[PDB]
């Protein structure tokens, strides 16, 4: 049975080139906003995404919510040698969609997909994947899971200071919680990114949040 991911990932695979990232990247942007809406980044946030890991080049970066892969070759195109992206996906036919995605841009030696949940996934990172610490995190998954699976980050001690957290969608459809945490927080130092979503017409936005250190 077709699905719309993978229609998104079969026009990729005949309109984009193998091995340039950035040809799927418009494939993917042509695709959904021409022919079938999906959720997606979109290239107006991907460019604030782009100039974000362009400043801080982080070795290691952790995404919540590959969905198809999108992200996952936003910034991992953007990786130096050596850079790693660990990326979370909860939907086993999503994960495998990214993988492909991932492994027909020419990517797939930098990323490591993992299939789960964040709140179970997130506490075996130190042990199972030989983590430290965290350089960036890009939250794009449930957005009720924002402020809980940032605490839980905390408290695994995964993050140190002048870790970046770039969180999606907190205006539409909203992340009251996690917004009012981290900007009143002494532990985050935060800016705020507007986009405008063009299909819906209306303004959402990106938050980043700079890791301070524990209060
Ligand atoms: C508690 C969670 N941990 C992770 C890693 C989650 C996740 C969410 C997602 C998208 C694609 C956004 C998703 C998936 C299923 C339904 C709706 C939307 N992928 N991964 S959710
Ligand atoms: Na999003
Ligand atoms: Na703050």
């Amino acid at each position: 049975g077709d699905t719309k991911e993978q229609r998104i990932l079969r026009y990729v695979q005949q309109n984009a080139k193998p091995g340039d990232p950035q040809s799927v990247l418009e494939a993917i942007d042509t695709y959904c906003t021409q022919k079938e809406w999906a959720m997606n980044v979109g290239d107006a946030k991907g460019q604030i995404m782009d100039a974000v890991i362009r400043e801080y080049s982080p070795s290691l970066v952790l995404e919540l919510g590959a969905y198809c892969g999108y992200s996952a070759v936003r910034m991992a195109r953007l990786l130096q040698p050596g850079a790693r992206l660990l990326t979370m996906e909860i939907n086993p036919d999503c994960a495998a969609i990214t993988q492909q995605m991932l492994n027909f841009a020419g990517l797939q030696d930098k990323v490591t997909i993992l299939n789960g949940a964040s709140q179970d996934l997130i506490p075996q990172l130190k042990k199972k994947y030989d983590v430290d610490t965290l350089d960036m995190v890009f939250l794009d998954h449930w957005k009720d899971r924002y402020l809980p699976d940032t605490l839980l980050l905390e408290e695994c001690g995964l993050l140190r200071k002048g870790t970046v957290l770039l969180a999606d969608n907190v205006i539409v459809p909203g992340t009251p919680d996690f917004l009012a945490y981290v900007r009143g927080s002494s532990s985050f130092e935060c800016t705020h990114y507007s986009s405008y979503l063009e299909y819906m017409k209306v303004v959402d936005g990106l938050e980043k949040a700079i890791y301070q250190g524990p209060s």
